[PDB]
């Protein structure tokens, strides 16, 4: 397996201790060329206390590319509250040269009819034109996630007519039980345009483990990181590949821990 290292992105979650200067000044100086902007850091601001030049020419300076902003939720559950909040987040995404805005299905056990999920679609595809920000609609694995499976986001998107794709996180799909020899075929890989991996070494059970059980990349997570890339590499993926561990664990690392643990993870 090899794969061309400017593919490589690096998701701010990883990194909750440096400012964005700081963590811009570690990836570029780590190596690589794109980054994941979030709006669930302790600030819970994409900017931080920044505005939208600061940001903007940091991205300049370090020559980096804004690949996302995490996150919209519930993209799905749409109400005008939502919308106004996402009008926020396409206001960022504009304002920092982010190229897409990730989009999450409501995650509380109500079920979000594909109906309604295919309508939310359409207006937002509206109103990401609207700012010229794409969707990326990434389906959660949680048994009480409204929209699990990467293969019937698709078939929504399909049916609302939407330039939006879908984001694969390794997790969510771990997390879900009926893809890996029913996906394959199935699945439509000039319509995923985002993958997040994650690695979960963690022995407990599959069937109730959490955003917090996620570490970086190795040998024995027992996600299968390198067989899920392997397979997105056969198939045709050209695409970005982003770290996005989420866990408490992301509490150690100076900028150099992180710095390396990124490395253990591009196993090759
Ligand atoms: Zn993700």
């Amino acid at each position: 397996m090899n794969i061309e290292k400017t593919r490589f992105c690096i998701n701010r979650k990883i990194a909750p201790g440096l400012s964005i200067e700081a963590f811009f000044r570690l990836v570029k100086r780590l190596e690589f060329n794109k980054v994941e902007l979030r709006n669930d850091m302790p600030s819970g601001s994409v900017t931080d206390d920044l505005n939208y030049n600061q940001v903007r020419n940091l991205a300049e300076k370090y020559g980096l590319e804004i690949v996302t902003i995490n996150a919209v939720y519930p993209f799905n559950q749409l109400t005008e509250e939502v919308v106004k909040k996402t009008e926020g987040l396409l206001r960022d995404a504009q304002g920092v040269g982010a190229r897409a805005l990730v989009l999450c299905p409501l995650n509380d056990g109500t079920i979000v009819p594909p109906e309604v999920t295919v309508e939310a679609i359409k207006r937002l595809s509206d109103l990401f034109a609207r700012y010229d920000i794409q969707g990326l609609v990434e389906p959660l694995g949680f048994r009480v996630s409204s929209l699990r499976s990467a293969v019937w986001a698709q078939q929504l998107i399909r049916e609302a007519g939407s330039p939006f794709k879908v984001l694969l996180d390794t997790f969510h799909h771990h997390l879900y039980e009926e893809a890996e020899k029913e996906f394959a075929s199935r699945i439509d890989i000039s319509a995923i345009g985002l993958v997040h991996l994650s690695g979960v070494e963690d022995t407990r059970p599959t069937e109730a483990l959490a955003d917090e059980q996620r570490i970086m990349l190795s040998e024995k997570d027992v996600m299968q990181n390198y067989q899920q890339v392997q397979r997105l590499e056969n198939m045709g993926y050209r695409g970005i590949y982003a770290f996005e561990p989420f866990s408490s664990q992301l509490a150690s690392w100076s900028e150099a821990e992180i710095e390396e643990q990124i490395n253990r993870s591009v196993s090759l």
